[PDB]
């Protein structure tokens, strides 16, 4: 028959970090020799090719204090 | 039959980071040597070729203290 | 049939970096050396060719604390 | 004939010397005291009452690099 | 004929001297005390009373890169 | 007739020396004390009360990379 | 007859009470430190940091004479 | 008949109390360290750090001389 | 007939109480360090370090004298 | 038969005291009881008759540091 | 025959007190009782008759560092 | 007969006193009780009588640092 709902989530959250420092971080790649020999590339769908390349990130954060809170509530 | 909903979520949350010093963060990739050989290259749906690139991403956030909330509600 | 919705999400938040100081923070990616050879070079659709290329980014936000809420409501 | 001089040099020299990369978080912070009378310093004398002192000397460090690439027919 | 003269080099050569990446987290914190009527230093006296020195020298850390690539036919 | 002269190097030369890497958490924090009537250095005397003082020399550490690639017919 | 009351005091009566007499040559001279990210202090809490804090009650002390010279004939 | 009634008092009644004729000479001189995150104090806390305190009580040292002298025939 | 009442006091009364005549050259001179996440105290606590606090009650030392020199015929 | 005298005293003197206090001296005495009964008292010559006094001396110098120093030289 | 006298005596001296302080000198002699009976008292020749006197010095001074010299020379 | 003196006593001296506080110096005496009796009292000559009397000197000079030099020379 008749419905109550009552929601009431209650949250007291501290998501915290102290740092005194972060030093002389260092980010140096280095990609040597490559060689490729062919008649063909030959490339159909969706293809990745890489030869000899580098990706780099370099991501520092002073805080990276990530917080995700997801909610939902349903009826018929 | 009656419905109620009675939707209250709380937060209360400190999303911190008291961060004393970021320092000399160096990004120094490098390419070397890259060398591709044929009659023919050939790409033909979506083909990624990154022969020799460089991909760089330097990201210092003071603070990334990232907070998602989501909320969802549904009747029928 | 009678409905009552109350929707009152409640936050009270501090999303903050107390960041000291930001240092020399150096990007410096070099290429190198690179070689493509064919009779030919034939791309169609969704193609992508990065042919020696750098992409560099040197994002340093004094602070980057993305805050994102999202809300929905539905009825039929 | 043909001769196809092509040497490559990807070659990286370094010399990283004196103080480097060290973090040195906090450095102090205790008590230093002297009580006397007379003090009395008087030829080539050195003191240090307390000091954080940080010093360096690099008279090396030096790179060299040589390359002859000579050819003759 | 042919001669394909086409060495490739791809060396680090690195000399890394002194001090590096230490930490050194909290240095001191200690109580140091002197008492006296008289302190006297009077030839190539050093002293020291609770310094956090850290003196340091690098008169070596050289590097040499030397190449010769010579053809002759 | 052919000559494909082609020697690759990939080599890695390294001097590593001197204080290099220690952590060094929390040194000192100990008590020190020295009474009298009188001190009294007066020909190359060295005099250290409760010091952390870290030193290094390196007069060493050098590299030598020596290479010819001579080719002939 | 005659009587001859001649009753003599030289008495001294004295109450030295209190803090009396001490020298206190030179009280002091240490270091003191307190290090903290929070102090919190709420009820009747007594706090002292280095303090020479001399202090004196004296609710007693007090002195009583009585004489009766009662003569009678 | 004759009474020649001549007492003679040359007394002294002392009270000598608290703290008297102490000499002191350089109380302290020494190194005190509290370090924390937290210090919380919150119900009749006394907390002494270092202190030269010298608190003195004297509800004490009372002095009483009472005196009859009763003549008759 | 005669009656020569001359009774002679020369008496020293005397209370020397509490803390007398200590000389206390140089208390003091050691070394204290605490350190901590958290000090807490809630009820009653008496907490010290490193205090050199002299104290002194004297609720007693009280004198009392009394005479009754009576003369009857 | 000629004289020469050559009288060259030569002093270089640190008399010296570095007292840092002194203290609550006290000085008190006490006569007592004295009584003297006689036909005569008959004092014919230098008699000192000191009954029941005090001679009392107070002397606190805050240095007392006192040289003599006496020379002479004769001929005839 | 002839006479030469050469005199000079050479002092430096320093005579000295760095006296701190001086503190709370009390000086409180006290007479008690004193009682002389006779049919005579009779002082003839360099009598001193003190009965119950008192003397009394207090000398305090900052320094009292006296220096006394002293010089002859006779000749005939 | 050839006479030569030559008299040059030299003196350079500090006779000093850095007295840094002179305290509450009290003086205070208290005669007490005397009683003298006779029939007759006969003083003749240089008598001295000092009958419960009271001599007080109080003498606090900030520096009394008395030097004396005294010199003579004599001939016939």
């Amino acid at each position: 028959g008749s419905v109550q709902i009552v929601y009431k989530p209650v949250d007291l959250s501290k998501v915290t970090s102290k740092c005194g420092s972060l030093g002389n971080i260092h980010h140096k790649p280095g990609g040597g020799q490559v060689e490729v020999k062919s008649e063909k590339l030959d490339f159909k769908d969706r293809v990745q090719s890489k030869i000899g390349s580098l990706d780099n990130i370099t991501h520092v954060p002073g805080g990276g204090n990530k917080k995700i809170e997801t909610h939902k509530l349903t009826f018929r």
